[PDB]
């Protein structure tokens, strides 16, 4: 018997000791390593709900990541608050590590195993487990990368679809590649993104046929963001260290729903701090080809308002706000207490 609860998790992973990679060194002192043999038990007649809107892992994990890249990616300047710190900016080994959350004695992790759920509401084939799966702290915008795929049919994700302040996590059953380089020797920020045009159209095709499904066969287009930060406006990643700032307007072509697609990208050094803490300058890039190649497994839309007396429903890549992406992968996983 058992109810739902937040408690202080843990973390484990298979970071090597002697690795110099920032999430190694992290993880390293910060979690223990990984159960060799992971349990678990399906329950049988058991109905829970869930809703990964309001899910205190989501918390957990944020803090952690923002923790991690605090003592790892310091810029050379600092602007938080008025206040300025100016300090030394390292260059870095950089390349993110799946991490396992888990709970301590007196609790377990409730997993839904349905294969079309949604993140809210009730799921009827539960598992408990010990540790959620490794999830790699992936911080990016507008695509979601290097996650893990819905195993069935594409899932749409919102607290709310009717409300277009809303953000829509769509999160894909077939990953589509992104191969973003800074060649090595010139513009030293200029940087790329191919992508396969068959492939990706085939998928936004996809994407659009669910969302019709959701919005009662309104017609579905796709629109680049109205305005906002870069951060925003921009599919923004970290590859190697360097902050990557790649303009995905080609992606989203409403005609095209076959060949390369090439995304023109810009390293920038010069970042509004995704943990909220205003603006900072990071150090120039590494000499030499900078290479990033990534699995795009979700997209975060934001729906334009004022449609209803149209039959169209438009939208936008957008977000920013980084715990959603924590909650494309936490959203079948939640805590109870064991009475
Ligand atoms: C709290 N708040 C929210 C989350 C509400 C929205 C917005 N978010 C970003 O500016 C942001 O995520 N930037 C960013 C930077 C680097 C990378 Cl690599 C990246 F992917 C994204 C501003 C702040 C103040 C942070
Ligand atoms: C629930 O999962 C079981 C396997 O654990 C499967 O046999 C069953 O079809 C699933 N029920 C659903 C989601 O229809
Ligand atoms: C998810 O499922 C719940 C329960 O069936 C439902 O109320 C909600 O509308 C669904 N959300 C989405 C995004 O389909
Ligand atoms: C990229 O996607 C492919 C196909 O799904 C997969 O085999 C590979 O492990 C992925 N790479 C990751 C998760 O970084
Ligand atoms: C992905 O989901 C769609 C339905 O949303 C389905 O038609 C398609 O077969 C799925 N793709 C794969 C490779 O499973
Ligand atoms: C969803 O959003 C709509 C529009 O803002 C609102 O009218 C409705 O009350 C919301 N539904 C829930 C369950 O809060
Ligand atoms: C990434 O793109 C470069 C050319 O821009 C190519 O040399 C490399 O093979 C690509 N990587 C993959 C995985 O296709
Ligand atoms: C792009 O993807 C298609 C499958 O959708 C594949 O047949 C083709 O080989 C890919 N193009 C390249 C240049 O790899
Ligand atoms: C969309 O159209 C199909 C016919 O192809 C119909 O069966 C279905 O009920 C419609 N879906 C919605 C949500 O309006
Ligand atoms: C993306 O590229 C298009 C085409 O050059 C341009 O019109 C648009 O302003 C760019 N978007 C951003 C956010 O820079
Ligand atoms: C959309 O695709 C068409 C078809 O090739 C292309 O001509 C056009 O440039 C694209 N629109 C964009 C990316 O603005
Ligand atoms: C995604 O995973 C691949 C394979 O581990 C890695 O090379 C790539 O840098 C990752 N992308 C990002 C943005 O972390």
């Amino acid at each position: 018997v058992w109810k739902d609860a937040d408690t202080t998790l843990f973390c484990a992973s298979d970071a090597k000791a002697h690795e110099t990679e920032v999430h190694n060194v992290w993880a390293t002192h910060a979690c223990v390593p990984t159960d060799p043999n992971p349990q678990e038990i399906h329950l049988e007649n058991v109905t829970e709900n869930f809703n990964m809107w309001k899910n205190n892992m989501v918390e957990q994990m944020q803090e952690d990541v923002i923790s991690l890249w605090d003592q790892s990616l310091q810029p050379c300047v600092k602007l938080t608050g008025g206040s300025v710190i100016k300090q030394a900016c390292p260059k870095i080994s950089f390349d993110p590590i799946p991490i396992h959350y888990c709970t301590p004695a007196g609790y377990v992790i409730l997993k839904c195993n349905d294969k079309n759920f949604n993140g809210t509401g009730p799921c009827k084939n539960v598992s408990s487990v010990q540790c959620t799966h490794g999830i790699k702290p992936v911080v990016s915008t507008q695509l979601l990368l290097n996650g893990s795929l819905a195993e069935e049919e594409i899932i749409i994700r919102s607290e709310n679809l009717t409300n277009n302040a809303k953000t829509i996590i769509v999160h894909l059953n077939k990953s589509v590649e992104i191969n973003c380089t800074r060649p090595s020797n010139g513009d030293i920020r200029k940087a790329y993104c191919e992508i396969n045009g068959t492939k990706w159209n085939k998928v936004l095709k996809q994407v659009t046929e669910k969302l019709k499904e959701h919005f009662n066969n309104k017609t579905i287009i796709f629109q680049p963001p109205s305005g906002g930060d870069l951060e925003i406006t921009m599919h923004s990643f970290n590859c190697r260290g360097e902050f990557f700032y790649c303009n995905t307007t080609q992606l989203f072509n409403n005609t095209c729903i076959n060949g390369t697609i090439t995304l023109p990208c810009k390293i920038k050094q010069i970042i509004n701090m995704w943990q909220g803490t205003g603006q900072a300058m990071y150090a120039p890039p590494i000499d030499g080809k900078i290479n990033c190649v990534s699995n795009i497994t979700g997209i975060l839309l934001t729906r334009d308002g004022g449609a209803n007396n149209t039959s169209n429903e438009t939208f936008r890549p957008g977000g920013g706000n980084i715990k959603d992406n924590w909650r494309s992968e936490l959203y079948k996983y939640k805590v109870v207490q064991i009475e």
